[PDB]
RNA sequence: UUGAUGUCACGGAACCUUUGUUGUCUUCGACAUGGGUA
């Protein structure tokens, strides 16, 4: 394998998810399935708020996958 | 700290209603103080 280092760099304020326990990151939960597009908070330990946030690799896939999808629009 | 053949969240105006307002002559006279003498 070979490795491609990225980083992104935000001209605007992003919006982040509030953390929720286990038991409620499923598809029942409208208020996790609502943040789905939005950063997320990582807690070190689950009963302290410490924590930082991240952004999952799945979302930046959905959206290249949806700028692929455009490009080869253009290109017939 | 994701999981993958499926994410319109740039899919959603903290928006809407509320009088810093009501009442009042820039006037006017008797009052302070605590003993003293048998």
């Amino acid at each position: 394998t070979t490795t491609m280092k990225i980083s992104i760099e935000f001209l605007e304020p992003f919006r982040m998810t509030k953390w929720q326990e286990s038991t409620r990151r499923n598809k029942n939960n409208k208020e996790f399935v609502r943040g789905q597009a939005f950063a997320r908070w990582h807690r070190n330990k689950k009963d302290n708020t410490k924590g930082r946030p991240y952004i999952t690799g799945t979302l930046l896939r959905s959206a290249v996958i949806r700028s692929a999808e455009n490009l080869l629009t253009l290109s017939d």
